[PDB]
């Protein structure tokens, strides 16, 4: 029933990042009773500002302030810099609210690191409960990256094929043509790993690589993802240079107007990646062997991310006329911007004889754009945020996923950081530096694009 | 490497030039041995023929007549061409005199080449007596027998569908589908085919050739290599697994209708004896439910209806797969419809898919879902390609080599095997035909054949 | 390091009240719960079974297996500390927690890696995925009995006096719900004073697709995977071979067994009693061969919700002469169902 | 030929058939000249051709083992198994018949029929009911689906040997293999993409003809620690002179702490001939004389078989007479010439021998 930033007077706060809390409930869901209390340097008349700082300890007995019913919960986050956090932990302290269940919501990065992460939840924790805390992760409430559940298993087509034999590799690319979401000096902070691949691609490859569990639990849901990044095929130095490959946002034409480079836009020299292509393994029994090939990187020349599965090819073309090749079967899925799902078949082509059969690759195509127009397009925190006010929630990460996730991400840093590999530039809008192509074309590999 | 035809002046064989002449006189795909034959009961010359001819279409015609009682208007075609394939397209009366003359003339030779269009039997009686004339005659390998569906383009890539895909084959089994429907639709009542109809029935006219040959396109084991020879020899397989139907199975297996007079596009239409004018039992109708017992298709049932005076003419090929091993969406609030494949073949060219997809909104309670089709046309495709006019490679069959498309014996004698002992079988337990009404989809009992175990029917709806 | 004995719950008040008090006090690391089955030589050899080999997988679900079958059965009684049975009953000893774990190392998904944890948590799952029997479900889905006088014996109260309205005797048709599983009917089976004792499990397949040679002579008999734990260590296969014979009428067939017998070249492990290997585990290391609390949960909830089937039911075994090879009543449970009750037969 | 006694006497007609059991072919012309003479005055039905081995009990047991039962054919794909593996080893010295050993070779005799027949019935499909002409036609599809050898393969996958010895015993210059090796493979749906290693040979020191089909390795190994290690799991068939087939597993090893978890490979083991004892123990011509008559027989060879046997005969012989190939001598009882142990052991494969006297310490 609280949320607590304590920079909504200053930065970004002030211009536009408040609405996303007033838009998604001033027409969209509905409310009642909430205590925003804020502090810095309808729900319309629970807004109210407050002012704290942490650099008086003898500030913090003096504040003594709670808005709302003890018997409610206490959610916030802290967006200060590194040392500050520890000083403004206790200030619900003053106000007590630990004892109901509590939502310890946190839309937060969560460190650098998992010591860096977990140095942050060993101090969460002792106040609050695993069941009192509520991570989001923006992916998760996305409706297009929900229906990965209903895709696999309300349909007996797919899971004879997740087993190595049926699918050869498996593509991942999220997509972004802009490198100014306003975090320039954020973005050196954490980076296109930390910033994009650490969870929200990792939550996508789970949902991807997992086993089905018997029914759709809170916690049966959460169990079966942790084994997929606990089962993940480490990258070690020794690994990291042949599996791993940086680019940096250069200067070139990007959506009409031309634009500038990364380092030139820090002003500095800057060593932070913008654009990362990992070849990861998963080693659960049902994927060894099974290549997915994930990607991101921003100044791209399009916003889309999508999944493309390649299956394996017949064990004979039967139509070996000299006609008889056939292209590998993919499953498309786009979740951005348009939600689309489709599938390659192979179809005779209308015709005589050359001396063979000729034949085309084409494809049945469905789109959920389309499809449901006149339905919602509901944002993920207006989803996410009944989650938290319901007793169980199932959108939300956990420990033992954060945990697995930062563990393959440490070893692959250091493994470039024992590697000394810098990134290397590429032009704003062309998809990125020329080396992604060999990391593919020297397993037989293409990249899915338009035509 | 030569051809010669029969029958020019019949509205059959000039019909299908028409809309092909119009797209298309430019391609002169023949091979230069070839040359235009043309035999009729006409009096136009050599060059009065190719006069006649260009209005169909001067270069490759030569004509010369026949009579079809004097043996002797029979020496006009050996006074002409002849360097050192031929049609018959005609009554039941005139075939043996037809076959009499090609042996004296010397055009009847392992080199002759056989095309055989109209129907060639009703029993395996015919079967082999029509054939075991021929076939003293001619082998094999110098006769092919035409088949109307098989040509179809959305049938040829029934085998690049199939086998030029590997997301087909791992379901394609008896786990994999619960159960197959074939499905051939006529709006239109028979006209001007009426007497000649009545002789074959609907079963005959359709079930045997068309629908059969279908059934094995689905059920067809693949060849090692793609060669006429190892093909057919996979679909005469299927053709020989195929359960019989005997008395005891027939009354629940097979359902018989004829069509009455209602109504054909917005006007009424006359019942099938009436147009007659003869009592008849024949059937306009037909639809059974039927198994192919083999390691891969034991227990799985394959329905096939061909009605006439039905609703819609559509032929629709829809492959029901099994539905999942749990519903993990359970507690109520998730329907998980089985997967389906729909092809259609006729009128429109296309292929679907059914997928579940959760449905935009929210968890709440259960988990809401909807099925939903990816859908693919190929009409639309091949636009810079033709059109649905037909008899095409066919001929590019003949100059060049043995043909996929042509008719053997082991599956005609397979196919009347299985369609004789239903006849037999509904002749011993007196099975009379049920009446519909002309645009129902056929008399109403045909729909508990399916619904009784639990089938229902695929319409766009 | 503290371990705990096999008297562990009655109900599930009370293996949750006797472990969150001593939850309150150790936690699930440092807790220890006593399996006397799990650690027999035979038994870790299912896993080992399973999913060291590749044969078998390919088949291990709803469409490959028929039934499977597990059996425990005993020639002797309860004597010299008796009072277990009458507290408990047969049910909450032997299936709640030795016969369900067996259950588990069938029925479960493979682990990325042999961890404690990612071991436990596919058992975990599977007593998850117990279909629970409740309400009217239990008469005609179960039966019970008790051994009674025969062979000198007699029987259970004609040996004990006091009216006891529990059984020595219990038959589930049991149902793992899972993609993998579902349709699969589980046949758990244990008793006393029976006319045998060899503890087994047994897997049917499905019978192939379509006979080739059953016209006449083509009696096809499915194969069998035969797998015996105790006291004789044992696996074995029922596969069909042909008759060698002169035969003018059909295609004749034998059901012959591919037989293997660990012992006899284990003969080399030192094969010693069960206990000596789990004290290792509690001294160096994880246990794996140890139940946990989220396992005493799900094992002991689709335990007691029989239990509240049948006694609304107001449900009574069904007296067996000791000797019966159970109560005849058994037999229908399967006999409705066309299975029987295999035997070496 | 003296068949022309028959004719001039009137012989070749309806009232009676024929089985051929004759040296008919050395090259696909030979078998359908003497085929088209014979059926120049029957036709196939009347015309039989008999492999001594298809008549054998065991050997009819194998199409029972594949289609009987629902454990194997899951299995019984490229994505089933690795590779298939046969072996037919002779005691005797070539002396049997040396100067008719002489001109056959031990391909067209033992390999062109016999063991193509044992890879008819490994890499077939099964046909709609069992029916004579039904098996048989599986069979053809096998024996079309036999990759051609080309004379480019026929260095890397082929392999020939000699009794070390026969030019020592038949006097005239002799380029004859005492013993054969090759890699065949079938290329079908099924079966694309897995290795037949066929081998045969009569100055071996053993006499157990044996088919062994090795099933692929597992994706992932959960259980990874020290000691243990993994086996492919196999099937094992032995049927002449000895009837005994077995299943390759991984048992667990019981152990406390030692040398890590213990797995053992152990052996699920049948003999036919022990349980079966009571029984014929009949002569493999027996049944034959009793289906030709008045009736449709399924065990004899046909004319395409024989043709599409002689046609990869005769590939193979213009191809490695191409690359002027010729025999190597092995010194009387070496498994064969020392080259057919690469043609596996470059490729990983290993020629399997029992493992009781294949291991040292």
């Amino acid at each position: 029933s609280t949320m607590i930033l304590f920079g909504s007077t200053g930065d970004l706060s002030q211009r536009m990042l408040l609405p996303s809390l007033y838009g998604l409930d001033a027409d969209g869901l509905l409310a009642d009773d909430l205590r925003i209390v804020c502090t810095s340097r309808k729900f319309l008349n629970k807004l109210f500002y407050a002012t704290v700082d942490i650099t008086d300890p003898t500030q913090f007995g003096k504040i003594a302030d709670l808005c709302g019913p003890v018997e409610k919960g206490i959610a916030i986050y802290l967006s200060t810099s590194p040392s500050l956090f520890e000083g403004a932990i206790a200030g619900l302290k003053q106000a007590g609210l630990a004892g109901p269940t509590s939502r310890l919501a946190l839309e937060k990065p969560l460190g650098q690191d998992l010591a860096s992460s977990d140095h942050i939840n060993d101090a969460v924790l002792k106040v609050f409960s695993e069941k009192q805390v509520y991570r989001i992760d923006h992916y998760l409430g996305k409706e297009t990256v929900q229906n990965l559940l209903t895709l696999r298993f309300g349909n007996a087509l797919f899971e004879p094929l997740w087993n190595s034999k049926g699918i050869d590799h498996v593509q991942i690319s999220v997509a972004e043509t802009v490198g100014l979401e306003g975090r320039i000096g954020y973005f050196d902070s954490s980076g296109s790993l930390r910033d994009m691949v650490q969870s929200h691609i990792l939550q996508l490859v789970a949902l991807v690589a997992m086993e089905p569990p018997a029914h759709m639990e809170a916690n049966a849901v959460r169990d079966e993802k942790v084994k997929v990044f606990r089962a993940l095929r480490p990258i070690n130095n020794d690994t990291v240079i042949t599996h791993t490959v940086t680019g940096q946002y250069g200067a070139g034409v990007s959506g009409g107007k031309e634009v500038a480079g990364y380092i030139d836009e820090l002003g500095q020299p800057s060593d932070t990646e913008t654009f990362v292509a990992i070849k990861a393994h998963v080693d659960n029994w049902r994927w060894h062997g099974v290549p997915f090939y994930i990607r991101t990187g921003k100044r791209l020349p399009a916003r889309r991310s999508e999944i493309v599965v390649q299956f394996k090819p017949v064990p004979h073309s039967i139509f070996s006329s000299s006609g008889g090749i056939l292209q590998p079967n993919k499953l498309r899925i786009v979740l951005q911007p348009d939600e689309t799902i489709q599938i390659s078949i192979m179809v005779k082509e209308p015709g005589l004889d050359r001396n063979g059969a000729h034949m085309r690759e084409v494809w049945l195509d469905l789109s959920l754009t389309d499809v449901f127009k006149d339905r919602k397009r509901r944002i993920a925190y207006e989803r996410l945020m009944l989650d938290l006010i319901e007793g169980d929630a199932t959108l939300f990460v956990r420990r033992d996923e954060v945990e697995a996730q930062w563990i393959w991400i440490d070893g692959i840093r250091e493994g470039w950081k024992a590697n000394s590999m810098k990134p290397k530039t590429y032009v704003s809008g062309t998809w990125g530096p020329i080396t992604a192509i060999a990391l593919v074309e020297r397993d037989g590999v293409t990249w899915y694009d338009l035509e």
